[PDB]
Order: C-alpha cells, then structure tokens, then sequence
C-alpha cells in the first residue's frame, strides 16, 4: 500500500534522475502556482466565503457580490528574446559510459 | 505504507540525482507560488471569511462586496535578452563515467 | 508510515544529490512565496476574517468591502541583459568518474 | 513514521549534497518569503481579524473596509546586466573521483 | 517517529554538505523573509487585530479602515552589474577525491 | 522523537559542513529579517491589536484607521558594481583529499 | 526528545564546520532583524496595543490612528564597488588533507 | 406570510384561552424535555461529535466508542395516590355566561 | 412575516388568557428542561466535541470513549399522596360575566 | 416582522393575563432549567469540549474518558403529602365581571 | 423587528398581569437555574475545555478523564406537608369588577 | 427594534402587575441560580479551562482530571410543614373596582 | 433599539407594580446567586484557569485535578413550620378602587 | 438606545412601586450573592488562576490541585417557627383609593 510518483518502490538497484525547467530567452506569468506539494490526513480550505445573507424589512433594492477566489490581468509579451547565432538550450536527465 | 515523491522505500542501493530551474535570459512574476510542501495531520484556512450579515429594518438600498483570495496585476516582459554568439544554458542530472 | 520528498527511506547504501536555482540575466517578482514547508499536527490561519455584521434601524445605504488576501501589482522587465559572446549556464547534479 | 524531506531514514551508508541559489547579473524583489519553516503541534495566527461590528440607530450610509493580508507593489528591473565575454555560472553537487 | 529537512536519523555513517546563495552582481530587496525557523508546540500570532466595533444613536456616515498585515513598495534595479571578462561564479556541494 | 534541521541525529560517524551568503558587488535591502530562530514550549506575539471602540450618541462622521504590522519603502540600486576583469566568487562545502 | 539546528545528537565521533556571511563590496541596510535566537518555555510581546476606546457624547467627527510595528524608509546603494583586477570572494567549510 | 400556533394573525375581534397540564396524584419523570420553543434564523448543534482517527502503525486491537446523545434509567411508580372519597380534577378553557 | 404562538398579530381587540401546570400531590424528576426559549439570529453548541485523535508508532491496545451529551439516572415515587375527602384541583383560562 | 410569544403585536385593545405554576404538596427535582431565555444575534457555548490528542512512541494501552455535559442521580419522593379534608388548588387566569 | 415575550408591542391600551410560583408544603431541589435572562449581540462560554494533549515518547499507560460540565445528586422528599383541614393554595391574575 | 419581557413598547396607556414566589412552608435549595440577568455587548466565560498539556520523555502512567463546572450535593427536605387548619396562600396580580 | 424589562418604553401613561418574594416558615440554601444584573459592553471572566502545564523528562506516574467552579453541600430542611391556625401570606400587585 | 429594568423611559406621566423580600420565620444562607448591580464598560476577573506549570528533569510523582472558585458547606434549619394564631404576612405594591 505505498502511493509515489517518480521512484521506485522496492527493487534491489535503482535510479531516478531528472532535469527539468530549463529556459532561455523565455517570459512568463501566473497568478497562483503549485509545484511538489503533498497533503496526507488534512484539511484543506482555500478562498472560501460560508453564509451571505441579506434581510430588509423596507428597502429599494439589495444585491450582493461574492466571490471565493478571483484571477485576473495576466500578461506576458516576448519580443527579439533569440538573435545570437548558434544558441543551445540542451537537458538530459542520464548519460551512462562505462569501460 | 510509505507516501514519497522523487525517491526510493525499499532498495538495497539507491541514487537520487536532480538538476531544476535553470535560467539565462528570463523575466518571470508570479502572485502566489508554493513548492517543495507537505501538510500531515493538519488543519489550513487561507483566504477565508466566515459569515456576511446585512440588516435593515428601513433603507433605500444595500450592497456587500466580499472575496476570499484575489490576484490582479501580473505582468512579465523581455526584449532582446539573448545576442551573444554561442551562448549556452545545459542541465544533466547524472553522469556516470567509470573504469 | 514514512512521508518524505527527495531522499531514501530504507536502503544500504543511497546517495542524494540536487543542483537548483541557478540563475543568469534574469528578472524575477513575487508577491508571496513558500519553499521548503512542513506542516505535522498543527494549525494554521492566513488571511482570515471571522463575521460581518451590518445592523441599522433607519439608514440610506450600507455597503461593505471584505477582503481576506490580496495580491496586487508585480511587475518584471529585462532589457538587453545578456550580450558577452561565449557565455555558460551549467548545473549537474551529480559526476561519478572512478578508476 | 519519519517525515522528512532531502535526506535519508534508515540506512547504512549516505550523503547529501546540494547547491543552491547561484545568481549573476540578477534583480529579484519579494513581498513575503518562507524558506526552511517547519511547523510541529502548534498554532498559527497570520494576518487575521477577527470581528467586525456595524450598528447605526440613525444614519445616512455606513460602509466598511477590512483586509486580513495586503501585498501591493513589486516591481524588479534588469538592463544590461552581464557583457563581458567568457562569463561562467556554473552549480554542482557533488564531485566523486577516486583512485 | 522523527522530523527533519536536510539530513539523516538512522545511519552509521553520514556526510551533510550544502553551498547556498552565492551572489555576484546582484541586487535584492524583500519586505519580510523567514529562514530556518522552527515552532514546536507553541502559540503564534503575527499581524492581528481582534474586534472592531462601531456604534452611534445618531450620525450621518460611519466607515472603518482595518488590516492585519501590509506590504507595499518594493524595488530593485539592475544595470551594468558585470562587464569584466571571465567573471565566475561557481557552488559546489561536495568534492571527494582519494588516492 | 527528534526534531531537526541539517544535522544527524544517530549515527556512529557523521560530518556538517556548510558555505553561505558569499557577495561580492551586492546591493541588498530588508524590512523584517528572521534567520535561524527557534520557538518551544512559548507563546509570541507580534504586531497586534486587540480592541477597536467606537462609541458615539450623536455626531457627524466616525473613521477609524487600525494596522498590524506595516511595511513600505524597500529599495535596492546597483550600478557597474564589477568591472575588474578575472573576478572570482566561490563557495565549497566540503574538500575531501586523502592518501 | 531533542529540538537542535546544525549539530549532532547521538553519534560516536562527529565535526560541525561552517563559513557565514563573506562580503565584498556590498552595501545592505535592514529595518529589523533576528539571528540565532532561541525561545524556551518564555512570553513575548513585541509592538503590541491592547485597548482603543473613542466615546463622545456629542462631537463633528472622530477618527484614530493605531499602529503595532512601522518599517518605513530602507534604501541602499552601491556603485563601481569592485574595479580591482584578480579580486577574489572565497568561503570554504571543511578541508581535510590526510597521510 | 405568517406561521403561528394556537392564535389568530387577522381578525377584527378575538379571544384565546387555554387550560393545561392539571395533574393530581401523579408520578411523572423524564429525561430531556423541550417545550414552547422558537428557532428563526438560527444554528443548532446539540450532542454531536466530528471526527474520529484512530491509526496504530503496529498494535494488537483497537476499538473505539462513540456517542452523541445519550439517556439512560427512567423510571416512575406510583401507589394508591388517590383514596379519598369525591376527589375532583377539573379543566376548563372559557366560560361565557352574559346577561 | 410575523411567527409567533399563543397570541394575535393584528386584532382589533384581543384577550389572552391561561393557567398552566396546577399540581397537586405530585412527585416530578427531569434531567434537562427548556420552556419559553427563542432563538433569533444566534449561534449554539451544547454538549459537543469536536475531533477526537489516537496515534500509535507500537503499542498494544488502544481504545476510546467520547460522549456528547448524557442522562442517567432519573427516578420519580409517589405514595399514598391524597387521602383527604373532597379535594379538587381546578384549573381554568377565561371566565366572562356581564350584565 | 415581529416574533413574540404570549402577546398581542398590533391591536387597538388587548389584555395579556396568566396564572402559572401553583403547586400543593409536591415534590421536585431538576438537574439543569431554563425558563423565560431570549438569545438574539449572540453566540453561545456550554459543555463543549474542542480538540482531543493522544499520541505516544510506544506504549501498551491508551485510553480516553470525554464527556460534554453529564447529569446523574435525580430523585424525588413524596409519602402522604395531602391528608387534610376540603383542600383546594385553584387556578384562573381573568376573571370578568361588569355591570 | 420587534423581539417579545408576554407583553404588546403596538397597542393604544393594553394591560399585563401575572401571578407565578404560588407554592405551599412544597420541597424542591435544582442544580442550575436561569430564569428571565436576556443575551443581546454578546459571546457566551460556559463550561467549556479547549485543548487536550496526550504525548509521551516511552510509558505504559496513559489515561485522560475530561468533563465541560456535570451536575450529580439532587434529591427532595416530602412527608405529611398538608396535614390542615381547609387548606387553600390560589392564583389569579386579573380581576375587573366595574360599576 | 425592540427587544424586551413583561412589558409594553408602544401604548397610548399602559399597567404591569405581577406578584411572583409566594411561598409556605416550603424547603429549597439550589447549587447555582441565574434570576433577571441581561447580557448586551459583551464577553463572558465562566468555568472555563483552556489548555492540558501532558508530556513525558519516559515513564509509567500519567491520567488527568480536567472540570469546568461542578454542581454536587444539592438535597431538600420537608416534614409536617403545615398543620394549622384553614391556611391560606394566595397571590393576585391586579385587581380593578371603579365606581 | 430599546432593550428593556419589567417597564414600558413609549407610552403616555403608565405604572409599574410588583410584590414578589413573600415568604413565611421558609428554610432556604443557595450556592451562588445573581438577581438584577446587567452587563453591558463589558468583559466578565469568573472561575477560570487558563493554562495547564506537565513536564517531566523521567517520572513513574504524573496526575492533575483542575476544576474552574465547584459548589458542594448544599442542604435545607423544614420541620413543622407553621402550626398556628389561621395563618395567611398574602402577595398583591396593584389594588385600584376609585370612586 | 436605552437599557433598563424596573423602569419608564418615554412616558408623559408614570408610576414606580415595589415591595420585596418581605419574611417571617426564615432562615436563609448563602455562599455568594449579587443584587443590583450594573457593569458598563469595565472589565472583571473573579476567582482567576493564570498559569499552571509542573516540570521536573527526575522525580517519582507529580500532582496539581487546582480551582478558581469553590463553594461548600451551606445548611439551613427551621423547627416550629411560626405558632401563634392569625399570623398575617403581606406584600402590597400600589394602592390606589381617590375621591
């Protein structure tokens, strides 16, 4: 009963390499990120609003405006980022040589 | 019963090798970012409001604007980053050269 | 019942090894950042408002404005940042050369 | 029942290396960090408030601006960081050579 | 039943190393920062603010202005940081060389 | 039943060794520091305030302003910090050379 | 039952090396800060208010200005810090050369 | 819209009269009793338990009672209350004799 | 929207009228009562807990008893309460009279 | 929007009259009462018990004794409480009489 | 938004008469009372444990007994309370005799 | 918005009677008692306890006894009271003759 | 926004009358009391413990006994209490005879 | 905004009278008592114990007696208090006879 990701479990030799994220020349954005995160036997409560309520005996008018978690205006512009010649933007994860 | 990520339970011999983020040339932004967490055994509340309550025995009008979490405004741009010639950006995770 | 990231749990022999962050010509934002978080058994409150109350017998208008986390305003530029011709970004995690 | 992370339980022999953060030429602004934290059987109050009381007999408007936690204004600039030739940013965990 | 970041608990034999933030040519700011903290069975409260209460028989308006915790105006700025040749900027976790 | 960071906890042999915070040309700027900082068995409070009142039979206008914890005006410049050719800036963990 | 940073709890022969903080041509300013401190079975109450009252039988306006902790105004700068040819930042934890 | 017991929401005129609970010579016992209760707009949680957890990593049994509400040993005897000769229990609700 | 009980909301002339709970002889036991309660716009929590843990790494048994709310042990006798000749117990609401 | 009990809201006449409670030779007994209890926009908590942790390395049992609210051991006894000849308990709530 | 019990909110006339708690020979007994209480806008604790915690790294046993709130032994007995021949126990509430 | 008991709010005329605990020969007793009480705007706690903590590196048991309110003991008795004959115990809440 | 009872708020005429608590060959016992109280905008802690700390690196047991509010031993007890022939308590709230 | 017992607020014309606690062969006691008493924007701290605090490095036991308000021993006895014939006990509230 084991839960994993990228491993090994049981096995009598073993490896893991990775490589990852590389960039050149490159533009980003975003607004919320979660990256390598693990929740075991939690709670959890993220933008989160419980009771809206709203009682006139004598009015006009009523509205509300409720919102639990909200993004905007997210942008990214890249321009003329590459112009050397002969760039290399390599990744590997395993080079096995032996003799 | 064992829960992991990127690594070995139960092996006689075991390497773990990693090479992350590399970057030349780059413009990043970000609201909000979470990496490398664990939560066990626990409680979390972020961005929460709990009751909203609007009364009024006599009134013209009402409103209420209520948000748990918000993000506006994330901008990222790049220009001309890179020209030299031969410029390189190069991850490996392992390498293994024996005799 | 072992929760690990990035490592060994019951092995002979093990080897761990990470190479990250590694950074040239870059701009870079945050509004909020978390790295390298472990929660066990605990609490935790982050942006939190409890109750709202608006009562009034005679009034005109009432409104509110409730906000339990913002984030607002993150902004990066990179102009030009690299022009030496012949330059390296390297990261490796781990060399094994043995005779 | 070990929770960890970057490092080893249970074994006869082990290493841990690492090399993080190299930077050169860089710009970097935040608005808050959490680097290394850990949290055991404990409580965490941040950035709350906890009620909020409006009552008028008689009035005209009444309105309310609360905020648990605010984040406004990050801004990072890069111009021309590196130029001279030959620049090397190099990161690495871990050299074995033996004879 | 340990907990731990960045090492070993059960080993006969054990090697820590690390190389962290190396800067060259580097310009930083940040409002608030957090390394290596530990909370073991202990309370917290940081940036809060218990009740608000506001009452009038007779008024025209009534507003209120609340937060826990504010960031604003951060910074930095990056120009011509490096310009001589061969400039290096090198981390290494761990060298182990035997004869 | 321990409780660590970057260290052993059992084992026969061990070794710690560490290399961090090496600038050279580096314009930095804080608000709130915490580095290294360990909580048991305490309470903590920082930033607060407890009780807002506003109480008023008869008047025109009640505003209240209440803050926390408040930081603004974090700025960093850097400007041609390294000119001089061959600069070097190198951090190492750990050396091992035995015979 | 032990609580320890950067150390060795139980181990027959064991080294704890550190190098921290080498600096060269830098300028850095801080508001406040917090390094290698310990809190053991202790209070602690830092930039605290207890209680606001505002009463007026009659009156035109009432307004309050309540703060905890304030950081405002850090600035550095630094220009042509290093011109020198050959300089050199090193930092080095542990050296072990044996016959 | 009206909800009402044992009354008259729009009536010129109007009468209610009521008679309850004559008791002689009565042996009466109970354990939880509600009576005349209101509940409008309101929560109630009465004789609740959340959460149960029960996590051994190696035990030999275990077990776990739970309960909300609990009521137990009600009991009532009564012998030869009444004896007397022409005892009289009476109950009336109106009596209108006019002229 | 009126809700009420044992009474008239909108009567021109209205009586109300009542005798409750004429005892006579009587023997009564309870363990918990509630008798003209209203309940408006409130919260409540009576007899209640909230979370229940048990953690073992390696024990033998283990085992819980969690209760909300309990009652035991109510017991009510009457004996030979009335013996005199011509007792009356009479209860009545309204009695209207006129000439 | 009115909500009452035992009474008239709107009405040119009324009259509110009541007899209650009128007891002769009885024996009572009560573990816990309320009577006449208005809650209006309140919070409210009794017998409540919150968080319940058991944790433990090693052992041989555990167990845990929890209870919110508890009430034992009522009892009432009456023994030829009436013995008199022509006694009497009597009741009315309006008596009118006009000429 | 009229709250009540036993009385007229909107009444040119109105009259309100009560007689309550007429006892005689009586034995009475109770643990806790609340009689004509009012809760209005306010908190209520009563009776209440917060947190329990339970840790011990080696041990054999460990028990925990925990209690908001217990009520125990409440007994009355009544013997030969009306022995008197015309004994009389009455209530009324309003009598109007008018000419 | 009124909120009130045995009263009137808006009455061209208006009269309140009442004649409440009438006793003879009566034996009571009660633990603890609560009678006209009002609550607005305000905290309160009454037996409370907050925190148990129970920590213990090595040993055999280790039990707790933890109340917030107790109420024990609570015991009435009456004998042969009233004896007298023609005994009288009456209670009148208004009486009216005009002429 | 009148809270209020036992009275009259808005009336042009009105009386207030009351006889309450007439008692005659009474035994009596109380604990605690509270008649005719008002709290408002107010705090009130009464029999409260706040925190409960148990320490102990080496021990055989460790126990605790802790108790917010306890009454104990309250006892009332009547013996022939009126034997006169003819005896009357009489309690009358308001007597209006005009001519 | 008016708050009251007993009492007129707005009323051209009124009338307060009370007769209480009228008593004739009594006996009473009392642990603690409170009448009449008001609290308007104070605080209030009654039978308080703060912290509790036991640690010790070796030792065989440990207990802790701990209580913030406690009540015992309250006894009342009456024997043939009233004997003589036409005994008269009463309570009068207004009376009201005019020409």
């Amino acid at each position: 009963m084991d839960v994993f990701m990228k491993g090994l479990s049981k096995a009598k030799e073993g490896v893991v390499a990775a490589a990852e994220k590389t960039k050149q020349g490159v533009a980003e954005a975003a607004g919320k990120t979660k990256e390598g995160v693990l929740y075991v036997g939690s709670k959890t409560k993220e933008g989160v609003v419980h009771g809206v309520a709203t009682v006139a005996e004598k009015t006009k008018e009523q509205v509300t405006n409720v919102g639990g978690a909200v993004v905007t205006g997210v942008t990214a512009v890249a321009q003329k980022t590459v112009e050397g010649a002969g760039s290399i933007a390599a990744a590997t994860g395993f080079v096995k040589k032996d003799q």
